[PDB]
């Protein structure tokens, strides 16, 4: 799972970037049940006049998150981490809901490399990680 | 919907970022059969360098338009859609089409969240708004 | 097809970026079956904190790459074009293969335009080829 989250050049603290990126893999691993080890998030910041919402320059607090994650999921997980997206995020960023906008674009586990290796099905990740090699199986345990 | 549009930084004006949006958002309006106020666009400026085609640098007058949609639309609607944006984007511009590439990617509609809610199937956007509190209602209604 | 790639900003040269470009553009053309003039390589660069894993701030040495391909592609191309990417990037980068991270998202032919017309499906670039006026045909011929 790759999380990218585009908002104007300022919005997003360094340590409300951090606090975002905590959270969007925390609730990965909640709703998900993947390990946090898996999760990465990009802070795409844009230009003063780049977003638009309905032909016109967009309001400076309004966020884009685009989410890749597997598919293979129950539809409730995808629908649960959509909406607690949008809840938590607008809370941690103090913005209101209706401008935490969140896409998820769910792609085959074998159209995936992290840590070298393609990755597998959800919810085989035990199985997956006993292939790994022994010194990357335990710098992962770490995280 | 969301429209990522890529280009060498400098070669779209923020006066062209204005006339694309509105263009895309109105092609959309059009083509789609969904209110305006669904669109967003975004423009990623690019580094100098940052550009290739063919494994060779492109020439700056270069535009590449990603568009996030959602699923359930008809095939010749799709196709209405990228003719015209490869079109009009390359007129409003003042460039060859030939240098205007479009990708459009499908989604369904609850794998998207926007002003809050999640999306409908294409087509049920009006019981999709029925369903909005009346003060998020009116203030769409003036987009 | 269109590669993404994402670093942060200083990790890729500018004369890594031309090597990257080739090496992704000619992977593509060996692998995948398709004319290199159709290959388009994007380098987005990031913030000094703009990029996580696990919840924690990257190391520096990460690259992500996300490449939009054509579907109808057998099983065999798409996994070897993910781990020769992952493995060849991190050499040319000298970086480690578990941080070149690979994601292939597939679109149909004919949701993509490029040099102004619909792509076809996987296979039949010589009968789009033949449908070119003869100048667009003899600008991709010296590519």
């Amino acid at each position: 799972p790759s999380y990218a989250v585009s908002s104007r050049a300022g919005l997003i603290d360094q340590e409300r970037r951090a606090a975002v990126a905590d959270l969007l893999t925390t609730l990965h691993r909640d709703i998900a049940v993947a390990p946090r080890y898996l999760v990465q998030v990009i802070f795409n910041d844009l230009d003063a006049g780049a977003l638009f919402l309905a032909g016109r320059e967009a309001p400076e607090g309004h966020v884009w998150i685009h989410a890749d994650i597997r598919s293979g999921r129950t539809a409730q997980q995808k629908t649960d981490l959509l909406e607690q997206i949008t809840s938590k995020v607008a809370d941690v960023l103090e913005l209101p809901p209706e401008h935490v906008w969140v896409y998820v674009n769910e792609i085959p586990g074998e159209n995936m490399t992290e840590y070298g290796k393609l990755l597998p099905e959800p919810g085989k990740e035990e199985e997956w990680f006993a292939t790994l090699p022994q010194s990357l199986q335990e710098e992962l345990s770490d995280l």
